[PDB]
Formats: C-alpha cells, structure tokens, sequence
C-alpha cells in the first residue's frame, strides 16, 4: 500500500501553519488549535468532528480505527519540534476544531472572572463539562484556555464544551435580561450553599484565590453563596469550591 | 542558642538532606518543610517543630517555644537542604503526627490514590470540612512529600493524617457504630439522594482502579457523582470534595 504523507523539512508551509496555531491570531482565524498527548488526541478522537489532523514521528502512534475524512501526517524529528515547542517529549499531536458554540442559547453557565493559574482554569473547565455545563465563559484578566498547560489539566474537556471570552459586568446584564439566575460565590452576604435550592438555569461566578469576585461584578448578583469552613483551613481551592456550588445548582 | 552551619557537608545538612526520602522520614519520625507559609503553620500547633533553619537571624520568629533549636545556615548549606527550586528564607524540622486517633467520627479514607497533589487537595478538604482524620490506606502515596505538603498548605497541622489497612479500619469503624460510604456507581445513587448522618467514614479511590472490589464490599451504602456532560471523569479530589462536604453538611 501507500505510505502516509511525510513532511520531512520545518520550512514547510504547512509546518509553518501550523507552528501558528500557538498565536492567537491563527487560532482565531481558524477556529482550530494543537493539542499533544497520546490520551488527549484519544479523547478529541471520541467526539465527532473535533479532529482534523493528526501528527505523528512514529507509525505505530497512529490509532486504530479513524474516520476517513481525518489526514495524517508523519513528521521527522526536526520538523515535529517545530510544531509542538515542548520540552517534555511528545509523540502524538493534531489539529482540533473547536465545539460549536451556541452562546445566545446558554442557560447554565460558569463564569471565570481573572483566575490566573492554569491548574485551576483546567479543572474548572474540566468540572463544568462533568455537570453538563452549556458553557463556560472566561472574562477579562482569565489565562488563556488554549495554552498547554490548560489543555492538559482539562484532560480533554475542550472538546465538549465552548470555553470563550466575554466582557464579565455586560454579560451578567445579557443573562438577567433572557431570565437566568445570576449566582456570586462569595461570602459576604452571602449563604451557605447548602441553603440554596437548585435552579434549572444558572450562571455561577467564580473568581480568583486572592480578590475572588470583583466587588463591581457581585453587585450585579441576584444571590451571592460559598461552601462554608469548618475547620482550621483558611480556605478551600477555588476550583474545588466552584466544583461543589455547580454541582449543588445542578443537582 | 543558636548554631551556625557554614558547610553543605556537615553533617546535620546531610540528614536534612536525607528528609527528601521516605525511609529517612520513617527512621527519624521527622519530616521536613519549607517556606514561611508552612512553617507558620507549624508554629502555630504546639510542640511540632523541632528546628528551624534560616540564613538571616532576623527571620527567626520573635516568640519561638523554648525547645526549638534554631540554625543560621550559609547560602550553600541552605540550598542544599532545600528541594524548592524557588528562593526560601526558612525551613523547619518536624515531629510526625501521632498515629493513634483519638476521636474518629467523621473520617476521610484514601485508598491507594497516588498523586501528591491529589492527595495534598484532599487533606485541605478535609480540614475545611472540619473532618476528625484522614486516614490513608496501603498502598496511597506519602502525604510527608514535598509536593503533597505545599498542595495541603499546612493542613497538616490542622488535622490528623495517619495510616491504617483499610479493610481491618472499616471493620473497626463499623464495631463503632459508624457508618461507611464508598464512592462507587455499583449499588450507589446520585450523592443528592443520601441523606446526612451524625458520623461518616467515606473511601475514596484512585482514579484506574476506583475503590478496591473487597473494600466496596464492606460499605453500608454507596454514592457517586453524576457525568452529566461528556467528560470522561471528574478529578478524584474533586469528587472526594462533593462527597465529603455533601456528607459533611
């Protein structure tokens, strides 16, 4: 049979295209982004339409099964390098369209106002697609969502549900005006969690570990809640905090 | 009073170089940390550090507890004894937590689960929650790792974290009147579906395997937390969290 198509030089404009997809403007023009990792590209692999185009140094990396419409490319050494730019050794990379976004149609929703570490972003993102989140929405000061770092720790996530960008303060007034409950998650005058009834639409707003929400943005509020402290710890991670609230509203 | 290091090969530099490793921890029932956040953690529970270790004399505490030893180290001597890469300006040496539980009413167990930051999550969880003890099973990753102890930012101090074999703890837990919870699909609904109880001992498991087939056995009653959505799991620690604060109340 015939051999897979080989890109042998780093000059290669399609090497070149795709070392973009690490700017932004590439990522925006396209609607596509690079992820790397054998159980990434496994996971992009089991949701329709979200792969486009898989690299790989080796043969044997190529996973069984895929779609026909899916091209692969087998890349030289010098060449995959140029595309991936990691230090930590990868085998496996492709090229993933973003899910379709669907905003004006969101009903439940996590707000992210400026967390920073990409840790926590990944798992809140990786949180919110668990409870069957519409959408996850990143305002201003937020890290970037498509950055390696994020990407691993969402574990695949990416793939499920839209994570974009969005004004904080304007988006808050769009939700209120289509009717959705609008919750804060801070302690000052605020509830325990526990107390809160569970609401078929939502939009919860979590912040950073340091400020948490801005004050501006938990005026706007319809009901501000938290996960109480019992004990000597002077607070929980918010991404495990956001995890309990989004998981109360749900229910 | 104090005592000045100026070597990396003295030989108390070596031992606390040696506290990176677990057998050292195990010989010496000592363990240690590093930076001001932890070490005024530590300072604030009674009688757990031994030593304090800093290169300026005026980053010893103004109020230390008569028996701490302190040591002014040299720049060299310092880095050696320290694993963060990060620049440190204090490092203690501390006791080992007692391993017998005086009160377990309400109980984080951990089954196997071996990622320090997992583990670290869930040791601040349960201090949050204001659990009595996390409990961690054979086999679960050393909670005394460098990784694990900056993740729990100095829950350590806060609650006791020990070791039992699970199976042989359960049953001891039961004999108390204490009811078991696993985290499991198998026979277990929705978390929402559970009511409270005054006591709980909840097994947590890693995230291949999940709780281990004979320990599910033994649970009175099992809950877990719904995929809703297309993800293929939640993070271990965050659906220890769920459950525990559920539970909790």
């Amino acid at each position: 049979g015939s051999h897979m198509k080989q890109i042998e030089s780093a000059k290669n404009q399609k090497v070149k295209d795709w070392k973009k997809l690490h700017t932004k403007k590439e990522r925006t023009k396209t609607n596509t982004f690079l992820i790397e990792g054998e159980h990434l590209v496994e996971e992009a692999l089991k949701s329709p339409g979200i792969v486009k185009e898989i690299l790989v140094k080796d043969e044997t990396r190529i996973p069984s099964d895929l779609e026909t419409g899916i091209q692969c490319y087998m890349l030289s050494e010098d060449a995959f390098s140029a595309v991936t730019e990691t230090e930590t050794p990868q085998q496996i990379a492709a090229v993933c369209h973003m899910p379709e976004e669907k905003l004006a149609t969101a009903r439940k929703v996590l707000l992210i106002d400026a967390v920073q570490d990409p840790g926590n972003l990944g798992t809140m993102i990786r949180t919110a697609d668990a409870a069957g989140l519409d959408a996850v929405v990143l305002g201003d000061g937020t890290a970037d969502a498509f950055n390696g770092k994020t990407l691993r720790s969402a574990q695949g996530s990416h793939f499920h549900i839209p994570v974009v960008r969005r004004n904080l303060p304007s988006y808050v007034d769009e939700l209120k005006a289509e009717g959705v409950k609008v919750y804060g998650t801070a302690l000052q005058n605020g509830a325990p969690y526990q107390e809160i009834p569970q609401s078929e639409s939502f939009a919860l707003i979590v912040g950073n570990e340091g400020a948490g929400v801005d004050a501006a943005l938990l005026e706007k509020t319809d009901l501000n809640l938290y996960v109480p402290l019992y004990g000597q710890a002077e607070s929980l991670n918010v991404a495990v905090a956001a995890a309990i609230l989004v998981y109360h509203l749900r229910g």
